[PDB]
Parts: C-alpha cells; sequence; structure tokens
C-alpha cells in the first residue's frame, strides 16, 4: 500500500482508476480493480501493481518520471475510503449501552447489539450518500465537524504451498480454502439478514435488474462499499477463487 519501487522512465496507467476528490492535492480512488502500467518508450509495461482505493495519488496520469519513486501512498494498515458526500457527519440511532461501548472516539453502533446511513449533512441544516456502518466502527469527529470531501474516519482499517502437491491441486481443481464470494446478480453493496438461517450477513443483493438470492457467511470479515461498487460481473471478494466460479462466470478462456 504504501511501498512501490520503480526502475525507469514511465506512465501512470491508471487503466480506469476511479478519481474521486482527494483530501490532499491529488483524485483519490474508489475503484478496488486499479491496475497501473508503465510506458517508457513503447507499449511494454515495467510492471503492473495493483492498488486498493485507499491509495491517494502523488503523481498525475501519464507523467514521465525519472525512476526509484512511489506513485502514491497508502496506509499499509488502515484503509482510508472516500466519503460520499463533503459536509458534516450525520449521526443518528445512538443507544447507550447498546450503540457506545468505548469511548471524542467511540463507536457508532453495534449489529450484534441492536448500521445506521441515513445521510450525510453537506450543509449545516441540508443533508444528501449513506454512510453504512460494519462491526467495529469508530467515530472521532461528532455532527456539525463539516469536513471536506475524501477524509476518512475509521472505514474500517486493517492453501498455497508452491510444489507437487501444489501442482495436483490445480489439475484435480481442488477447492481451496477460502473461496471468493460472488454474486453476478445487481452487485451494488447493502445490508440486512446480519442474523437468519445462514452465518452473519446472508445477503447483500441490490435491486439493479431482477435480483437474486445469494448467501453470504461473512465468515472473515466483508469487502463491501458505499454504491456501485461492483457492476455486470465479479470481482474478487474474499480470499482465493474457485475454478468452477470462474469457469461459470469469467468464461473459459480466463480459467
Amino acid at each position: 500500500e504504501s511501498s512501490i519501487q520503480v526502475k525507469n522512465k514511465g506512465s501512470i496507467k491508471l487503466s480506469n482508476v476511479k478519481s474521486v476528490v482527494n483530501s490532499s492535492g491529488k483524485l483519490v480512488i474508489t475503484s478496488r480493480n486499479t491496475e497501473l502500467k508503465l510506458i517508457d518508450e513503447f507499449g511494454r509495461t515495467k510492471e503492473s501493481y495493483k492498488v486498493p482505493y485507499g491509495a491517494v495519488l502523488a503523481k498525475g496520469d501519464g507523467e514521465q518520471v525519472a525512476g526509484g519513486e512511489t506513485v502514491a501512498n497508502w496506509d499499509p494498515h488502515t484503509m482510508p475510503v472516500i466519503t460520499e458526500v463533503s459536509g458534516f457527519v450525520r449521526f443518528t440511532d445512538m443507544i447507550d449501552g447498546q450503540t457506545i461501548t468505548r469511548q471524542s472516539s467511540l463507536v457508532v453502533l453495534d449489529s450484534a447489539e441492536r448500521r445506521p446511513a441515513l445521510k450525510i449533512v453537506d450543509a449545516q441544516g441540508n443533508d444528501v450518500a449513506q454512510y453504512f456502518l460494519p462491526g467495529k466502527a469508530i467515530v472521532q469527529l461528532e455532527d456539525g465537524v463539516q469536513i471536506s470531501s475524501g477524509d476518512t474516519l475509521a472505514r474500517i482499517p486493517q492453501d498455497i504451498t508452491g510444489g507437487l502437491p501444489r501442482v495436483a491441486d490445480l489439475f484435480e481443481a481442488r477447492r481451496p480454502k477460502e473461496p471468493a464470494i460472488l454474486a453476478e446478480i445487481s452487485g451494488i453493496v447493502s445490508f440486512g439478514k446480519e442474523t437468519k438461517g445462514k452465518r452473519r450477513l446472508v445477503i447483500t443483493p441490490v435491486d439493479g435488474s431482477d435480483p437474486y438470492e445469494e448467501m453470504i457467511p461473512k465468515w472473515r470479515q466483508l469487502n463491501v462499499f458505499e454504491g456501485e461498487r461492483v457492476e455486470r460481473g465479479d470481482v474478487i471478494s474474499d480470499g482465493p477463487e474457485a475454478p468452477h466460479d470462474i469457469l461459470r462466470l469469467r468464461g473459459v478462456h480466463a480459467v
């Protein structure tokens, strides 16, 4: 996230990096899938160096550089996230003993104890931009802060053994320890069904066009966003992937 070493001259080659208003004099990223490339003198690339959305650029797009320099530094542990709207943070549904556990800096709300995402107060008395609240959140700035766009307020910061067994597992297509959960039907991040017959966070679909039912275990954690996180297709949400999923979704050539 913070360590990016380059060799020689090149361009940025964002390859569809979502540029959003960053806190610094830069464009923040809201796209999970960011792939870079280096154009020294021809179309040949020198590295890919995929970076998360939390990265904030230090160089412009396509700018030639001498080399040996980072282009965008991101928190190795903290996961900075761009705010949906610019203005005061709208906090509601706060209950003592259920939404406040530790202490100012305090937890927003607990899903099990009770995700307030009403709106964001862009002005003093005008709001828009839903602030989804995952578990174990932290809020350090109260309402009326009137912060600028691009600020992050604790947006949840932070087998493959090479050899013959790996070759066999590849050939027999052994299922991974943590297959990535995919839903190619209206993939916009939502909330609900935290406690049902399935595990935590059972389902997370969106309307889109003809929504489908996708059970989600949410064993370790999630990879949800505010909105327009994913589009028609699927991306690796959590853990390694499985050949069957790629065959049934991405096609044959990708596999």
